């Protein structure tokens, strides 16, 4: 039987739940009878990614929409869906493509998680909790609730919840200090770049088995670069609620996980509208999408030499922007060093 601290044990049970993966799949209206969890393929997902990029290129230069309809039917044949008696959405426009690309990101992560769960070795004497914990190849420690780390993290959550995101409020249940096997060596080349910031990354619970195993990754090459507002990079927020929205929490499942990462942003390429790129212009290290609302720079503090923008929301002074809140994008996985993992209770305002 396991000796892990009991918060870490609940975390492991949460990350490796197959039923949550099946529920995520049912929430995308995927047909679980024709295409169950065990018949999820990495290469099938990549082929779906290629269909999305074919729709992107077709729409972009005046192809038949005959063509685009055929590609949408091919997509629904490659990934079987259960829509009952409604008509499935058509892949004819940019929003359809973006929805399916986010969906495929989560599908790929689910495949990674199930591949982890059913792989490696199994040892009947050992607690499954211990087996999965060491499958994560991460050091997970509980952060003391009265530390100053915890002070700053609670203040970061408390101060940067946007008013637009009025469907819920957040309660911090546990704060974990994580260390990914190998990540600090990979991050070393970027640890004295200027402008390193502690930023949020939310994702579904089922995805953290992937995120803790392999880190935060960039979409595969088959993924359409126009399926993401600022192209194929790793996306962070400085508003806790903007990232928390990407946990895809629900009333039926109100606990989520969110990441705090040291991001070496360096020279930020400032953008107010979508720009589907895979590389930065020479001399830039990150993209910053400017919101009309920013955390107050007055109130930034430092934690292990990293800036924390835990100020309250004020106007940026940016006028012709299409973003309500900031976004930070990096295009090299080495530019990220994950520091903390947070268990959040979503209290839905009903
Ligand atoms: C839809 C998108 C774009 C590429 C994959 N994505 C998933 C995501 N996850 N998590 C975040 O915390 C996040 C925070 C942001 F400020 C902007 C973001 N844009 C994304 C995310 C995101």
């Amino acid at each position: 039987k396991s000796k892990l601290p009991k918060p870490v044990q609940d975390l492991i049970k949460m990350i490796f739940d197959v039923e949550s993966m099946k529920k995520a799949m049912v929430e995308y209206e995927i047909d679980l009878q024709k295409m169950p969890l065990g018949k999820l393929s990495k290469r099938q997902i990549q082929a779906a990614y290629s269909i999305l990029s074919e729709v992107q290129q077709a729409v972009s230069q005046g192809s038949s929409d005959s063509q685009i309809l055929d590609l949408s039917n091919r997509f629904y044949t490659l990934i079987p869906h259960d829509f009952g008696m409604k008509k499935p959405p058509l892949l004819n426009n940019a929003d359809s493509v973006q929805a399916k690309a986010e969906m495929l990101d989560n599908l790929l992560d689910i495949e990674v998680a199930y591949s982890l769960l059913r792989g490696g070795s199994d040892d009947s004497s050992k607690d499954p909790i211990d087996v999965n914990y060491e499958k994560l190849k991460t050091d997970i420690k509980v952060v003391d609730r009265d530390s100053e780390e915890a002070e700053i993290i609670r203040k970061y959550v408390k101060n940067t919840h946007a008013t637009t995101h009025n469907a819920y409020d957040l309660e911090v249940i546990d704060i974990f200090k994580i260390e990914r096997e190998g990540e600090c060596q990979r991050y070393k080349p970027f640890k004295q770049l200027h402008n390193r910031r502690l930023l949020w990354h939310g994702s579904r619970t089922t995805n953290f088995a992937g995120i803790l195993s392999q880190g935060l990754r960039i979409a595969p090459p088959e993924a359409p670069v126009t399926g993401y507002m600022f192209g194929k990079g790793i996306y962070f927020a400085d508003m806790v609620s903007k990232s928390a929205n990407y946990c895809h929490t629900s009333q039926g499942d109100p606990i989520g996980l969110i990441l705090l990462g040291e991001v070496a942003l360096g020279n930020m390429y400032e953008l107010k509208h979508a720009s589907h790129i895979s590389k930065l212009p020479k001399g830039k290290h990150s993209v910053k999408g400017l919101g009309k609302t920013t955390p107050d720079p007055s109130a930034n503090i430092s934690l292990d030499g990293v800036d924390v923008p835990l100020g309250t929301g004020i106007s940026s002074g940016v006028n012709d922007t299409s973003l309500l809140y900031n976004e930070y994008i990096v295009y090299d996985i080495a530019q990220v060093n994950l520091k903390y993992l947070l268990k959040l209770k979503f209290n839905f305002k009903t």
